[PDB]
């Protein structure tokens, strides 16, 4: 029995498979055409989910054994820092794995090939510190607000043909969110057709519950209530402690998230108070800010240990379906996005878009600074890498040699994504990079190279640098060590 | 053929195979450019453990059928004078093993062999005059500390590129744990993340839990407190018969009953002028919204070998019900702090007015082999506080083998009859060593035996194996040597070690499956 | 689905095989550290026979069903035009068809790729002029006279340990050689003499033969005389093949030394130096025999007796005759001092060269992964696999070494880039090292036919869509 | 055919195998306490064999696909010129192969390991008279030419009582073998007969053959013809030449063809159908030779001793004699001795010592016997590996200690146990003390110079040389033998 | 001829839907190019008697039941 008892190469080989599975899937997620997956579970799940995000779909399931997961894991912590882009990061730590396979032509001591991670910091900083940037960017900006990163995560979706110009909308919301504090506030929701526009931009945030069939058709300068909480006499006591209190502030919206007991219910229609069922938590702390809040508390909460806004909160309905927005926010740091979309399933896809719009800009305004997308970075870093090898002594040169080659994939899969032969783009796009244009890059679209600037995609200065060290790290663990698992059963 | 059944002669082999299966595991082990092993066992055995200390992992398990615990146990007489630097004593037995298939070419007495051994130690003290120590270790001593054995001990160990740092690192600690004291209290635990420096010093014992995101960050003139019973409250042990109360809103007294029971807590509390609050279980949530306002950090569920190891450091405390702080309780005063080690969070004890217990950190990288500093330190520890007592020590890099190697080959057929056999397999014993020192390096080991036979045979004593180099060079510059006592003991252990189990011979079964 | 038949990945594979299987066995003979095998055959052959150099072995029979032995035939006309150095031409062959693979993820027609071998013109010129080539080799020589390719030649061989100086020796002997005058001439052998010159250079040619007891020790003035067929003041006669006895009486009287059964290849280059010998029956005495009149003589050039042909009047060819420190080791240096003669006929008339230990190898590596990405889509994928072919031999090299291949070939690689042309591989220090230092220098010409030797016999798997059979039954 | 799959540790195997069965078979062959094996093999193999010699039995049967053919093959060229006498050269070579274990530990490279071989150059010139060999044997001897070495060989085999008078015989067979040609001369068969002699040396070459039942019975003043071509207007011509030399006898290596033979017995001609070549070849020395040819070959192509050519009864199976050479470098010897297995045994006995004794004549140089020149060798060999700059050097120490083993295999074979024989022998040649060895009889060590027993150098040399090559080679290649190169 | 099929088949329609006959496919290029320049021009017959044979005998096919297929052998 025991655990793992593992060495020589079959140790190396679990580590290795772990990668490959991942790698594929990844792949075809990458560029303008993208591929989306729909996952079908029966094993304590209900339904197929589809996720076009790479980080996602692999943080939500832990199907087997081999290590992988923490790697997974970690990807996250980037995506608040600066977001998806497009997912790259984990296939380049995946082919260090490959030349691995040389390495047992090595057939002595794997260890001192590890001095390339030890390497690869002085290369990081290479990068980070090097081709990148742009020059602009003074705070709010006029024309300099987007036309740019967005549009490479947009271009990696199809929808990119009115899409483009939601794209430009999203900034407008970065904007007006800086202020006060990081990302978080922001509220996404696509509807189902009718606008060439394809979004419409809303004044605050947006919800879709109702109390019951009975209870005021609308409201006027409603005031906001939010609880963190949902003999037989004394029953009566609850009812009338919550009326008691509620006419004075004239209470016109009660929102809570939970289950609500059915003796209020009842109260608040004829008083002509709307109330919100199980209302969702996320919901609710972004209209927290917006209304500048409250503490949630018992019964004690109505008053002003409540903040409430005061312009408008009513049921409406928007071309055909009927929504309830809450509006007139005066704290202007959180604001909501409706998407009326161009009646097509592509819109439906808005959704998928504009969340990873939503994490990409918040980011893009507080780095402030930028990288060529397209694949732009990748090809010419790696035309320099292999100078590179080259300049260190023979024992760290070998690592560094592999890790040089690493960069080649990326070329392939952006182009192959995108439709037009795989083989053919790698030569063009090299020698494109060789000459010194860093604004050359892959155009996805015409299949060939093109000028990147000119579409205006660009990628946070700051996935640049968290990525290059993280795949360093992770591929540390695995190589050095032989035999491993974990901690506490039997 | 088609049969385990053995007997006589093949018994021998299985006593023979049982030193060699030993030696591979230990000879990564034995030097600069070592490996790393874990070993996990089903039944009986508390985790996995991960040793780079080979004496250690011999002794703890018997493994199987073959016979060589006996060998093993002997090695730990060698541990209680030093048994440590680079595990090299069991290597040089398992070779005696290979000749005895001349043994039965000169057919008679297996038992005057063994006189060859008494003549092991007319050997093994042979590398006693062999070598010239070193002549240094005072007290405290500013450079003579380190940059010496610790970094050859750790040297074997994987984290020696980053690594002899901290390894220089722990003889400071063994200047604090010198004489007033004896070996008590030395907690090592290692960081995810990694910083250059890769270890930070503290003045006293690290532990990890905190109260809450709230209560104030840093604390100062510390006073401890530590509870055998927990915060929890109700039943107590009588009841209280059962409470009647007449209508309704009254037994919210017994709501304020609870309040009289923070208030306690915070009276007897701030005279004292408490600042964190250890207890080793569960704790009632009404007393954190008092400590966080009053400026006190309590910890939940602290582990009891943290407590005990503790309270030597402070002084110690009587632990009790609610009477426990003021005079009961006898916590020492200098901080206690949580404080970001490059990566994750940690709260440290430190200042502890004894001064006998003491905390290393170090760091690492993340790794279930990263455990393996946890015995790499311990090694480190034991080597130091030795070097501080022999103040001698002997050219490492395997400078002595080599040339205790040369003396030992002219006694060979010199010393005439039964014994001549036996003599002179001792002899090439010391051979390997310079070939594992080599080969762990990156280096060719047939080309690094050739050379460095050259070198030792002129004469000079302070030319030894440099791995960086890949070929010979001089041992003293860089810093690496070998405590003296542990040359005395190991030869002699070695060779009364090997005669027990030679002397044993086979396992015993009869059939077939 | 019945008897033998094959298409796409099947058929393949069996062109895949042929390379591969020739190439485990012929690596190990590469190097200082290289290996002898010895091997047993079915059909009209009497034992086991070993041979050291891939060439001798592989010419002497075709015996399986898949095809690779048309590949083998080729390099015996290279070693006719220059010579065996060191086998290494089969290897590079074989690893072009490892890339097929990855061939597939290409994915289409595999016979356009074969216009990656057009490409491949631009990878010939690569191997041209972007290489270190000579920038020395004006006339004889002060220090890169050798230390060079014979040195390389000379250490696959065992014996390199005091033979290295020999090998330095040879090239004294390519001097005075040096002309477009008959290549050749060039003959050496042991003597059981003493210690460290181990070898002297001398005065002419060396034959280790003897006529029988009775005959004259010394002639002068002397007259060479060479029958094709079997039995003037004639000083000596030489034949090649076997003698009749009733002459043999004649030549002790008159004062005549001759030899039997004297090796052709010996013979041959005699008769440049001494003049000619129109060799026909025994009308053949007179004009129609030319010969050189200074001096033959069977001498002891240290201890044991052999007999030396000198004072050419022609002067066109001269011969090393070296001694040495006792053992097998030393006659090897035969077999070398012939081999080391032959390069620098080449590097003589070509006047061009480059660097040894691999100098060569890992410069125009760098180079060629440029032109892969240059050229159009389907060219190059097929240019590109050429180009990581040439990352093997700096391994190969490095390998029988006993040396770490991994760190070998980052620095390879490193001191390359650099574009200092000198560093290469140097063995002997087990890292890399400055390769002019050693002196060590290839011929200019052994890369060009290298390279089109390869070139064809990867071909004959592409050029011949299909050779065999499909389903009779 | 260029395709038999062993990896890794699985070629050294195949070898290895070899070399560990033939050993101990072997092994109990040795020293004058020798065992007598014999061996089955069916498929037109009437029933056991018994061979003394290893040599001979190892020839014979090519039994399976492991390599050990080529291995055991040269050791008839080495018995041919000197070889046998008692056979250690097998045991001693495969022992090498053992510490191939070693190697693998050795994690490297086996082609540098190879470097024992440049060991051996310092091995084989330390050894090749720091041992003290002799300095007798100066050619011919009154009698130091046996009652020595051939006693030895002799000693294995059970024919030591009668027989060790015929093994001093073979000397006087040597000191005519003497000079340049050395491969041919010597044939011997035993006869069925009667004499404590045991034997009978004749001044020629003793052949079996007849021309038929008609011809001449003994022919005078004879003239000897061989013909390469066959016999088979030619009757006339052969007549018409014959007539003039007066020709008594012709000898032809082949077919005879009808005609001829009417002739031959009305001329007074003895001529010999299907003569062996081996004979022929000897006998050209001895009459100054013929050049063979068509039948232009009569005449002064043509050189004929004349003493006496005769066909007659030693006692038992009818010879015929060729007698009286001129020439007298060349001469042939005929065992008799009286009826048993002994007899039989002298057939074994002067194939084993003509060869012995013929280079021990030549080379004037030979080592003391019983093992007293391996110690003394092992003891300076000891020296060595730390003389040598370092990778040579383990090498050295390796090929040191295979020595020890001959001193071990001798004492085992004498009936005492190795162990003590081993530290008291060691002791003794390290003194510097050359006669000292290993005195089977005593059961200790003793002065072999007394009894008489020495080793010829030839022995020595071919031993260390071929045991190097028949090595190398083995380790190095995993094909063999099933098909063709590649 | 080497080339992506995909990418080939959009460029090829394009050109052929234009009005220009001369334009077809060039395997040397990869891609698109002028066919007459190549000198290339198929017997007219060849593309008729195919066309015609393929229908008739497609007439009984699709009208009969008993047959299969392996090989031309």
């Amino acid at each position: 029995a025991g655990a793992d008892e593992e060495r020589a190469e079959t140790a190396r080989l679990s580590s290795f498979i772990g990668a490959i599975a991942i790698g594929d899937l990844v792949k075809s997620t990458l560029g303008p055409k993208g591929m989306d997956k729909i996952l079908l579970s029966s094993g304590r799940d209900a339904s197929l989910m589809v996720t076009n995000d790479g980080a996602t779909i692999l943080k939500n399931i832990g199907v087997d054994n081999p290590a992988a997961k923490v790697l997974v894991d970690m990807s996250r912590v980037q995506d608040d820092e600066v977001g998806d882009g497009t997912t790259s990061v984990t296939v380049l730590a995946a082919e260090l794995l490959r030349e691995a396979e040389s390495l047992i032509a090595k057939k002595i001591h794997p260890q001192t090939i590890i001095a390339g991670w030890r390497e690869a910091t002085k290369a990081a900083r290479q990068a980070l510190l090097n081709s990148a940037v742009d020059h602009g960017s003074d705070e709010v900006k006029f024309r300099q607000d987007l036309m740019n990163i967005a549009g490479t995560t947009l271009s990696s979706k199809l929808l990119t043909h009115h899409k483009d110009h939601f794209t430009k909308l999203a900034v407008e919301a970065v904007l007006r969110l800086k202020g006060s504090g990081n990302l978080e506030a922001i509220h996404v929701i696509k509807k189902l057709g009718g606008s060439l526009a394809d979004s419409y931009l809303d004044e605050g945030f947006l919800l879709d519950k109702k109390i019951g069939v009975n209870q005021p058709k609308r409201i006027e300068n409603a005031k906001i209530l939010i609880a963190n909480t949902g003999i037989e006499h004394a029953e009566k006591e609850k009812m009338k402690e919550k009326v008691e209190r509620i006419l004075k502030h004239g209470i016109n919206c009660f929102i809570n998230r939970q289950l609500i007991y059915n003796y209020p219910e009842q109260l608040f229609g004829a008083a002509g108070v709307m109330a919100i069922e199980h209302a969702d938590f996320v919901g609710v702390e972004r209209l927290a800010l917006v209304t500048g809040g409250e503490i949630a508390s018992t019964f004690d909460h109505p008053e002003l240990v409540k903040l409430g806004s005061c312009k408008l909160i009513e049921e409406v309905m928007i071309g055909e379906d009927k929504l309830i927005h809450f509006s007139g926010v005066a704290l202007g740091e959180a604001c909501t996005i409706v998407l009326r979309g161009a009646t097509q399933q592509i819109l439906d896809e808005a959704e998928r878009s504009l969340h990873d719009a939503l994490c990409v800009l918040a980011q893009t305004v507080k780095d402030s600074r930028t990288v060529y997308g397209g694949g732009c970075s990748e090809m010419l870093m790696a035309h320099a890498v292999t100078q590179l090898a080259s300049r260190t002594p023979g024992k760290e040169a070998v690592a560094m040699e592999s890790y040089a080659k690493a960069l080649r994939m990326l070329p392939t899969i952006i182009a192959d994504n995108a439709g037009y032969d795989s083989a053919d783009l790698v030569a063009q796009l090299r020698a494109a990079h060789s000459e010194g244009k860093t604004t050359a890059g892959l155009d996805m679209k015409e299949g060939t190279i093109g000028d990147m600037s000119v579409l205006g995609i660009t990628e946070s200065f700051q996935v640049k640098r968290q990525v290059l060290l993280s795949a360093a790290e992770a591929a540390e663990v695995i190589l050095r060590v032989d035999n491993i698992i974990k901690a506490a059963p039997r």
